[PDB]
Formats: C-alpha cells, structure tokens, sequence
C-alpha cells in the first residue's frame, strides 16, 4: 500500500516482469486486481481444474484405476512419473503427483482419462466453460503447453478467471463435498509453492495452493488462503518475464513479494 497498484508496479520494475493479480471480492473486501484480464500460460496451474474435471467425470473409486504408461510417456518434468513408470500409477496418485509435484506426465495421463480431441484439452477447457470462465483455453499438453511466444493466447488464462475457477471448486458447489475436499487436500499438501503465495503470509493464515512455471520467465500460483478466523480469500498471482526471451529465469521472489502486498491489505 503505497498505493497497491504502485507497489505492484514497482515489483515489475524490479523484476523486468509482467505481474498479474487477482483476489475476488468479500463480504467486506474489494476485489483486487492488477492486470487481472491479462492472458498469461497456465502453465502447471490448471492440473487443479484438470483434477477436478477428472473428479467431477467419475465415480469416486475410479480413482482405483491403476494406469500404465511407458518410455515415450515421460515428454516433461515428472518427479513422480519417472519413478513409478515400471509399475503404473493409480488415478489418485496421478491427481497427487500432478498437484502436489507439478508432474507433467500426471497431467498428460490425466488429460489422456478425461478425453475427447486434442488428448484431453478441448473436454478441459470445455470444464473451463461449464463453470462460467469464457476466457481460458488450454490448446496442447506437457511440455508445450509451457512454450506459446509472448502474448500468443494458446494455453492462457487470467487472474480474474482462474481466480473465479478456484473459488468455485474449493469454496463453492462446483463439487460435491467428497471430491472438494480431495481436491483442497491435495492442494493442501503441495509441495512446490512453499516460495509463493505461501511466502507471504503469516504462519497463522492457513494456505492450500497450485503452483506453475514455463519459459519466457513464467511463474504463477493460484491459491485459497484462510486467515487465523477462518475467512477464505482466494489469490491469483501470475507473471512472466518476455523481457528476457524464452531462456528468462522465473522469478518466484515477485510472487512472494506480490503476496505480501496483499497479505498486508487482507491482514
Ligand atoms: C517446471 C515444473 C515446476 S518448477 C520446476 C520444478 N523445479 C524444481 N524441482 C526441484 C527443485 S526446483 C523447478 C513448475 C512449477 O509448478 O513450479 N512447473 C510446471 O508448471 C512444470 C510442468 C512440468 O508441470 C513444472
């Protein structure tokens, strides 16, 4: 606050970056936003509503369903994946990884479950859709979904729509309470946010997040955070650095230090 707008400003300054935030309006808190209907890449931010589609599709226990996969499978980033490939991996635990590690081949194989053309992305984005978010599309899978130039809208979404993506699936009705809770619990337990969102809040403010990262210096996290009374807000916080071209290094420190600016606000 100095103002906020100014604060974030001076981030991107700092940071040679392009920075976007979203936190929906409260009760008693306006909304905030910062480029909030700017596109910026998903990047491993939507295997949260991939999971939830694939949740939302299935009977609960279809989680039981162990999946093969193989060499040829393993295309990104799969800390997970590239440990299990010789035995398979459950539905679940390709929900886990993909949330909790950011595993490319999660998601893929994921996408591959839900289905339809593209390996999965137009059922995904058509999840997108039956939740009000006319805004995002998701065009390829890992790892190229991490790849489209600057300003290309393959792959995007906004802090506005995601954000609202996020309340609806972890707040609101988007799933029934079974599936909800196995989504925020995933989230809960993420393993790759821990310099984000999760930064710039107190230890006393509870944090469940979804992190996602890609060239041209991208770095995102969307998260829902509860304060100390339980008041939930939700935080989209994305950015990317094209300044630098596609070998730019992602900055997590910008989303650590926009967290706090809003932490400070939602304090
Ligand atoms: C690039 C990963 C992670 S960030 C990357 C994983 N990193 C580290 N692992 C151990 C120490 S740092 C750096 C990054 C992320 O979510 O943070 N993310 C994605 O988005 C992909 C994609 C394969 O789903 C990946």
């Amino acid at each position: 606050a100095a103002d906020l707008a100014d604060r974030f400003a001076e981030l991107e300054r700092r940071y040679d970056a392009r920075l976007g935030v979203y936190v929906p309006a409260t009760g008693t808190t306006a909304a905030i936003e910062y480029r909030a209907d700017e596109r910026f890449a998903f990047c491993s931010t939507f295997a949260a509503p991939l999971v939830a589609a694939v949740l939302h599709q299935n009977p609960l226990t279809h989680l039981d369903k162990l999946i093969t996969y193989t060499s040829d499978d393993i295309r990104s980033i799969s800390p997970v994946a590239q440990q299990h490939v010789q035995t398979g991996m459950t539905i679940g635990q390709l929900c886990d990884a993909a949330i909790r590690y950011s595993d490319g081949t999660a998601a893929n194989l994921l996408l591959a479950d839900l289905g339809g053309p593209g390996g999965g992305t137009a059922a995904f984005t058509g999840y997108l859709r039956s939740l009000g978010d006319t805004v995002s599309r998701l065009d390829a899978e890992e790892p190229e979904l991490n790849r489209d130039p600057p300003g290309d809208e393959r792959d995007t979404t906004t802090p506005h729509a995601i954000a609202l993506v996020l309340q609806q699936l972890v707040l609101g009705n988007a799933l029934p309470p079974d599936k909800r809770a196995l989504l925020t619990d995933w989230m809960a337990r993420n393993t790759t946010g821990a310099k984000r969102i999760r930064a710039g809040f107190p230890a006393d403010w509870k944090v469940i997040d979804k992190t996602g990262t890609g060239d041209y210096g991208r770095a995102n996290d969307i998260a829902v955070v509860w304060s100390p009374t339980g008041v939930p807000y939700v935080v989209a916080v994305m950015s990317d650095r094209a300044g630098g071209g596609y070998d730019a290094e992602p900055r997590e420190a910008l989303l650590a230090e926009a967290a706090t600016c809003v932490a400070g606000v939602l304090a």
